[PDB]
């Protein structure tokens, strides 16, 4: 249970902060559902973007360290555990990943991992990110963890939503 236990730290830590962080990604999606469905490679966060260095003096007070800076975001590992991090910045009454539907970051904890509600970023911000993905590698092509964690997050939305969201994505990156 090694990535739910540091989950729980980096969140207690956080909590202790008045610092916000939503988990993302695989657990989010698991979050959300209430049940761990599969094994995760990572630990994906969002956090406030001013407050970047709040969620680096977490990581340090855990061991870790801040291991590769990436164009939008770091990684960070903490013992033999990897952190995805990236920012969300202010946008007058709640955070926002840039270029992310609305609603990205929501105040309330919506998920909850063993026992202890935590905030996740929404649905439509976790499907988003797998638009991304799907124009780096052809969908055919992914691992099927990725195909089956996609299916289940729109299993969760609703059809009707997926289509249209996928239909706003490809109308924002139309060339
Ligand atoms: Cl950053
Ligand atoms: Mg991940
Ligand atoms: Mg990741
Ligand atoms: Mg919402």
């Amino acid at each position: 249970t090694t990535q739910v236990t540091l989950i729980h730290k980096i969140l207690a830590a956080a909590d202790e902060r008045n610092l916000p962080l939503w988990i993302g990604g695989g657990w989010a999606i698991d979050a959300r559902l209430g049940r761990v469905t599969r094994k995760h490679d990572d630990i994906d966060l969002t956090f406030p973007g001013e407050r970047r260095g709040e969620l680096e003096a977490i990581v340090e007070m855990l061991g870790g360290r801040v291991m590769e800076e990436l164009d939008y975001g770091f990684l960070a590992e903490i013992g033999d555990e990897l952190l995805d991090c990236e920012p969300a910045w202010w946008a007058d009454e709640a955070y926002e990943i840039a270029e992310a539907p609305q609603g990205s970051c929501p105040e309330a904890a919506e998920g909850v991992i063993a026992g202890r509600p935590v905030r996740c970023n929404s649905w439509e911000a976790i499907i988003w990110d797998y638009f991304y993905y799907a124009d780096e590698v052809p969908p055919v092509d992914w691992p099927t963890k990725h195909i089956e964690s996609y299916r289940l997050a729109c299993t969760s939305l609703g059809a009707e939503k997926v289509e249209v969201l996928r239909a706003a994505f490809r109308s924002r990156y139309a060339a």
